[PDB]
């Protein structure tokens, strides 16, 4: 199997609006959100946020996280039917779902929250996490094979005061599942020396703004720090999470981020949401102790506000930014594939580039110039022999009754003909 | 060969005293000690709660603990209690009806983790889903797995029932097999009653169908209560398995939290009166399995109800309401047992412990005030030395105290009627 690596302008990319079911409704007025996305061995997982009013001011109403399977059938374009669907009882307490894979069963780790976002109120929130233990197959009759809810039984955080599932998928490495995960260590425990901050290139760039800008503000009480929970499932009945913290190479705030397993070994994506605007990719050297072996990526950011926005490298104090993956198809040229967001300042303008370290070889617009976008998760797999994307993008203000993100099926072409 | 005082006499010979126990040792204020659980067994106890930053109702779960220890006389005379092994769920919201029985050298405590609250107030929300934990009542260094596990359920022969659950404080041991107090959710449209079988002969404004429509928390409650035994049979533990065990018909009433105990030789049954059976539901165990309880015909010994099935109300009425105050057996020959009970028609007030027959109150003595607010008391009773003596563990609520907390008393029997 091969794919086009060769720069063209031409249009080879043909994006298809894919074919999903979902849990059907009559209700108006209405926004999905929070949306997660994870394809893995022909099943796939998808969850949501239903708001009746805004997409940032509605109220919530119904979480539903769901599997399934995605599959072809002769018309050689990827449909996802879904399978089992779980509605947890209070939508206003679930907050950052991480869905991992395993056996027949996607196990999804959810973090429970009475006081808003964990991450906005820090401070004031207890920590309270969720497993969800949902077939993909389901079955009739099985008691607690289709739908069974895991209880935690102990949760090793090392220095770390609370930790968090912080992404939309994981990994799965034996019997032992690596979600994303975020850990809240206080600001005065925090070792950092500010003679490793890169500001050697920069001018009105302080060596504290790498420091001060590892909090959500720079008195905060916590910094923010991306990692690993571990779910060892044979340990028998004790169901132990354990939190692994990512190294400082090229460190960063802790930010949504995603590992997946791509021929053959592991790759980390995390979010930049700070001053590291360019995408942050790259295999896993070693899954515990994490160290990621980020790419030096020049082309490819991610859109900000005033202080950090997009194509900025020099360190600032901010938390501006949006979770835009990519998914790697081919090692030994390091060509992934993945949707970002053509515009410096705001979130518009939604891309699907097979991009390179130092070269775009071939994208394509999804929408058009002006149409707002947000998140975007990316998971690619081969289907015969050939590559398939699927791309969930977050589209809002839409001017639609039953706003929702936009599910996309684009095949990387083998021939850079046509 | 122990005697007791068998004649009834209105002067003070039980003088209570306040128990020593110790308790894993903090300083927050603005506290609630509730969902407490005790159990004593062989010179060894048990001891759960739930700590509620705030309200005694509404409050936030801080701190789950469950507990286990020694009862000993440390030479002061008097019973002491103190704590060996302790543990603290991850998330306390989760943790409902726990029940802990005493087997060999630890004590299992099987759970309720459920995410829409108390289950027999969500019965229809409730997803099923037991924990389990072995605690060693004599810890050893460096013992992991021997000090504390979780034997995950696995299995749950539940029969013709829906859901089953832990719903009683203690139970017993049969050689290897643990009998857990339990509840049974069956959908009314299979209930199996004759409606002739409510009595309803002396009660004029009593219809046969309030027997029926009193074994649900409401009239048309999607499911009726029916409570009975979770067995578990540790001889083939490898891939547990629990297994459901119904109350037979003999004084059916409401699936209410219950306590087996065995006392002189054999097992004795006591079964909560959440219903319009307000008289005590006391007896002897004919067969564990199937469950057959011989109730007594007690006559002297109720609990506080609300305007519909009051105090000392004998008649079939639709209600659920009632509270849990236990007692023991201390003999059989003349089926004398002790318990704390409140002296109210129609409030949860006026603790009090009493030594009583059937049909008379021997001796009794008040434990608080006769306005202090109490609910639940569970008294479990034991031989030290030569001398019978009696734990009951008292939940008084309403004071503003910064910490509430259940009151535990320790009683000698009288052997001779002062
Ligand atoms: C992301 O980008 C980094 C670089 O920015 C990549 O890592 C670098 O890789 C180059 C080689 O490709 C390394 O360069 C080598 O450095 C040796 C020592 O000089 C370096 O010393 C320190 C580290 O020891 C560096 O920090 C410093 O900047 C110097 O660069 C040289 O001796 C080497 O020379 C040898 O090879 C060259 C090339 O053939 C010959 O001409 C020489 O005669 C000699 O034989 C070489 O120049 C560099 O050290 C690496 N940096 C680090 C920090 O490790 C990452 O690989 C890249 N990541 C991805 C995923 O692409
Ligand atoms: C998970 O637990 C099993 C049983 O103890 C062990 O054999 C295995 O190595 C563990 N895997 C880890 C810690 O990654
Ligand atoms: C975004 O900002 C950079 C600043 O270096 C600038 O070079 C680039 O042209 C800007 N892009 C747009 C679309 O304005
Ligand atoms: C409690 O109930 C019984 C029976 O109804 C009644 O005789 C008694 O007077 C009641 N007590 C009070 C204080 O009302």
């Amino acid at each position: 199997n091969q794919i086009c690596l060769q720069k063209t302008t031409s249009t080879i990319l043909k994006p298809r609006l894919i074919s999903y079911t979902l849990p059907i409704n009559t209700r108006e007025g209405v926004c999905i959100t929070d949306p997660l996305l994870a394809v893995d061995n022909g099943f796939f997982a998808y969850s949501h946020l239903e708001k009746i009013g805004s997409c940032t001011r509605g109220i919530a109403k119904q979480r539903i996280i769901g599997v399934g399977e995605v599959l072809d059938r002769g018309d050689k374009v990827p449909s996802m039917f879904m399978t089992n669907v779980w509605t947890p009882p209070n939508p206003s307490t679930i907050h950052h779902c991480s869905s991992t894979y395993h056996e027949d069963f996607y196990y999804t780790l959810c973090a429970v929250s009475h006081v808003g976002d964990p991450i906005l109120n820090s401070t004031s929130w207890t920590e309270s996490l969720s497993l969800i233990r949902l077939a993909v197959r389901p079955k009739s009759d099985s008691g607690d094979y289709n739908q069974k809810y895991i209880a935690i039984t102990k949760v090793e955080r090392g220095k770390y005061d609370k930790v968090m599932p912080y992404g939309p998928s994981g990994i799965k490495q034996g019997d032992t599942l690596y979600f994303p995960a975020v850990g809240f260590l206080p600001r005065t425990e925090f070792q950092y020396n500010d003679s490793n901050c890169p500001i050697i290139h920069c001018k009105y760039s302080k060596a504290e703004n790498c420091r001060l800008s590892m909090g959500v503000n720079s008195k905060s009480h916590y910094i923010l720090r991306s990692g690993l929970l571990k779910y060892n499932l044979s340990l028998g009945g004790d169901i132990i999470l354990q939190f692994i913290e990512i190294a400082d190479n090229r460190l960063t705030i802790g930010s949504p981020s995603k590992i997946y397993n791509s021929l053959g070994q592991p790759v980390f994506y995390q979010a930049s949401y700070s001053w590291d605007t360019m995408i942050k990719l790259g295999d896993v050297d070693t899954v515990d102790p994490l160290r990621v072996q980020w790419r030096n990526n020049s082309v490819i950011s991610r859109p900000g506000q005033s202080q950090c926005p997009r194509f900025n490298v020099c360190p600032e104090v901010c938390w501006e930014g949006t979770y835009n993956d990519a998914f790697l198809i081919d090692r030994l040229n390091w060509v992934s594939a993945g949707v970002y967001l053509n515009s410096n300042q705001t979130a518009e303008n939604p891309v699907f580039a097979v991009f390179k370290d130092n070269e775009i070889l071939y994208q394509v617009p999804l929408a058009e110039d002006d149409t707002n976008a947000q998140k975007t998760i990316t998971d690619c797999f081969l289907l015969e022999n050939v590559i398939w994307c699927i791309s969930l993008v977050e589209i809002y203000d839409t001017g639609d009754s039953v706003i929702r993100p936009k599910l996309f099926a684009v095949k990387i072409p083998a021939q850079c003909s046509e």
